[PDB]
């Protein structure tokens, strides 16, 4: 099929490695806790197959007022305060996967 | 009754003051030019029945995408350049006309 | 297909409601922030179609030592400290969906 | 040389002390029974070359699933009942035999 789902990936890894799928799932899944905990402390993380997680600051977006052009009625956008966001970047092994 | 236009206001003031409409208009035009000249010289002006004219500097604001809140229609709110604006404010004699 | 993915669900809702898929995605996705923020403060959350999120305490599991029965070599399990966990429960509308 | 068995120890002590092996065994058996009786009366005992015998109460521990860490094989670690146990501890004269 065009898309390998996470569950399909766990079965493929299980077959390739001759390991129980539950163990494979546990392993790839244990990464989430490490990554989320690290990013909450502004600690970056590199995971296989070569992806870097960082935290970036998103600048605040002020509130705006406008109008529906067809009806004339006012519309509003609330201010969006500055906040942290997760960024991921492919490292060289992923960038070069097609070679 | 329909909205009182500027032309109807001239006629109603002429009738109340026993002056010709043409004279009333000349007097309001004089007032208009005197307000405009004050604002252009960064000077504030208060007119009866209680309205304050000021000039303010408006900071730039970026474009943001809004929506018709009833329908989900996307509505662009264009960016707003930094600029000088005429601002009017109702003073208490105007605010209280309905009491 | 046997499984409707999240993305497939967004397209189905978009067609049914005659709304842009990006808007549908934004709506169903905005729930995550509300739920995660609430649960981190031990605030429970009920979301459509009728699912209740709560926080439960998992009791600590002590460290254990054992042995591989075939080789005799020691194996160890680290202690797992008591922690909070997310619980979800179906409410009556979901429980009754097949009726 | 091979591990010194209890039987070889008797022979080596007999030779070192110029006593018959049968007498040496009777003496070690007396010591065994005296240690056992002390422990059964909740009494601690120290023997040369420096080993302390105590009785402890061991709290119950639940079953937990382990793994062969090299292969991923699941290995059950059975629950452990609350019980009384004989515990031996090497005192410094034993710990230091290699210095």
């Amino acid at each position: 099929k065009p898309t390998i789902t996470k569950q399909e990936l766990y079965s493929l890894v299980a077959a390739d490695t001759q390991l129980n799928k539950a163990l494979i799932e546990r392993i790839f899944t244990s990464q989430q806790k490490i990554i989320q905990n690290a990013l909450k402390h502004n600690q970056e993380v590199i995971i296989p197959p070569g992806i870097k997680f960082t935290v970036v600051t998103v600048k605040a977006k002020p509130a705006r007022q406008g109008h529906n052009p067809a009806t004339g009625e006012p519309i509003q956008i609330k201010a969006k305060p500055e906040h942290k966001a997760v960024k991921i970047r492919a490292l060289k092994p992923v960038h070069d996967m097609l070679n």
